């Protein structure tokens, strides 16, 4: 069986902080820690009050001069888990059903005879940040496809799941072809929103508690925007019209061409910055160039629009499209735009049913994986 690398989504691995911090902004936050802590996922860390103290330390500062996030004053965050499972099995290390991400798969893979940290290994990385400020993050994925293609003698299956597929595609659309015959041999793509999902709008306009609903929409809106992946993963054309409406509100209209409008009206200049930055990335048309198994939910209600009837400052009502829940149909497309533009084979893959993080711990989902490792 080939070797295995396990590339998350967005809020997809486990991020650790160390903390000398200045100031604080509760009496009950901590300024310094001795060691690291877990950061994500720690549900003590999102009650009402202590997320002040969350927000202030997992947030990015966007610097304009740089153009470039960095860490508040007095904090590191770091990646634990590069080259094992662990950090993207369990979001939380307590290891609560509430963090279980691929926990379900790597049963599966231990199961049919892989090892973790061996013949499995994860990528996890900060995904606050876009491809643009994880260079190194690329290089050591480089270095671990290498090192097991040479340990176990084969190419290796890399298997992603939501933004991950877009971190895989930008790290595949700058190796060379030659590398990439040698060394890998397959991308199992899960969920994957090429073109962008219509839901980064909301979160960016009003901000989106749907998994908090304990805490304010506005207050987490501060974390939701410091981070460059959710102004990244705006609708790009290739998948949409450029005249298709995202928001709605009594005086404007937002179509993916009137970013910069959009940002300069929510009061989130920095965010306009920030798709600069990151639009250019992923080139729009290149394919991945390699054997791609593209896996996507449909028959899930997909946000799709969203109607203000004051903005931006209050829950929109929202106009949902087919899907997996999270990631529009339309993203789909991409896929099938590639058929036609590399050799190695693009097979299509509905997920009737299939919502966008239980595809993860899915049978039939499992099952397909398990033909593609193992073969017929
Ligand atoms: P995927 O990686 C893609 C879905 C993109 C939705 C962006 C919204 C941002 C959420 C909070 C922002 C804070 C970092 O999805 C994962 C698996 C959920
Ligand atoms: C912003 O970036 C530049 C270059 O790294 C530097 O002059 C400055 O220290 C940074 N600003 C802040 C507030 O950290
Ligand atoms: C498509 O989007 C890119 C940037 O993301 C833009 O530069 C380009 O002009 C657009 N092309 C269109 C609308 O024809
Ligand atoms: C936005 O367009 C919709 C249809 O796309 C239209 O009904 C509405 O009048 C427009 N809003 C504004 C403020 O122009
Ligand atoms: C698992 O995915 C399949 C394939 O689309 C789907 O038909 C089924 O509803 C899913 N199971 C659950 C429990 O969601």
């Amino acid at each position: 069986h080939p070797p295995v690398v396990l590339v998350p989504g967005d809020l997809g691995n486990q991020l650790e902080a160390k903390l000398d911090k200045p100031t604080v902004v509760h009496y009950l936050c901590s300024k310094k820690t001795e060691s690291y802590f877990t950061i994500w996922l720690n549900l003590e860390l999102l009650l009402p009050v202590i997320i002040d103290c969350w927000i202030d330390n997992i947030r990015l500062v966007y610097n304009k001069t740089s153009r470039a996030t960095q860490f508040p004053d007095g904090v590191d965050v770091r990646v634990p888990g590069f080259g094992k499972t662990f950090s993207l099995e369990f979001l939380d290390p307590s290891k609560s059903s509430v963090g279980s991400y691929f926990h379900t798969m790597v049963e599966s893979l231990v199961g049919w005879g892989y090892t973790r940290g061996e013949d499995v290994r994860g990528a996890p990385y900060d995904w606050r940040r876009a491809p643009n400020e994880n260079g190194p993050y690329f290089l050591a994925l480089r270095e671990m496809i290498e090192e097991m293609y040479q340990l176990y003698g084969g190419p290796v299956v890399l298997v992603a799941h939501s933004m991950g597929n877009m971190y895989t595609l930008y790290f595949l659309q700058r190796q060379p072809q030659a590398w990439k015959d040698k060394y890998i041999r397959a991308f199992v793509s899960l969920g994957a929103p090429w073109g962008g999902v219509a839901k980064t709008l909301r979160v960016l306009a009003s901000g989106d508690n749907n998994r908090i609903p304990v805490i304010g929409p506005l207050k987490i809106r501060e974390q939701q925007r410091s981070a460059v992946s959710t102004s990244w993963l705006l609708p790009y054309n290739y998948t949409w019209s450029p005249e298709k409406v995202f928001v709605q509100t009594p005086t404007i209209n937002y179509t993916l061409r009137d970013y910069r409008k959009f940002f300069q009206d929510i009061g989130f200049e920095d965010g306009w910055l920030m798709r600069q930055d990151t639009e250019g990335l992923v080139e729009a048309t290149m394919p991945p160039g390699v054997q791609l198994h593209c896996l996507y939910g449909t028959g899930v209600p997909t946000p799709d629009s969203f109607y203000y009837e004051s903005f931006p400052d209050r829950d929109p009502k929202i106009c949902f499209g087919d899907g997996d829940g999270t990631v529009n149909l339309k993203s789909a497309l991409q896929c099938q735009a590639w058929q036609s533009r590399q050799e190695h084979q693009v097979l299509l893959q509905e997920l009737p049913g299939s919502e966008h993080i239980e595809m993860l711990a899915n049978a039939t989902t499992l099952a397909y994986l398990k033909r593609v490792l193992l073969g017929p």
